[PDB]
């Protein structure tokens, strides 16, 4: 299991949620959260 | 262009984030947080 967004593997990461299809791991949600937030 | 998690449309959203072929909108990426931070 590897984070459709970074491919970082269920080992390397907090936690990895369950996509459509596709994985999001808790790094690439807070990264996608500034994205959005528009901060750093 | 559509959400691929809720499948919601550029403009029923507030923003739509690119990703490596899917889409994520600010809505979904609220609830990921949501259930990343185990809280409501
Ligand atoms: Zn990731
Ligand atoms: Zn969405």
């Amino acid at each position: 299991l590897y984070c459709s967004f970074c491919g970082k593997s269920q080992h390397e990461v907090r936690k990895l949620i369950a996509g459509p299809s596709v994985y999001i791991c808790d790094e690439c949600v807070d990264l996608m959260n500034d994205i959005i937030r528009e901060e750093i």
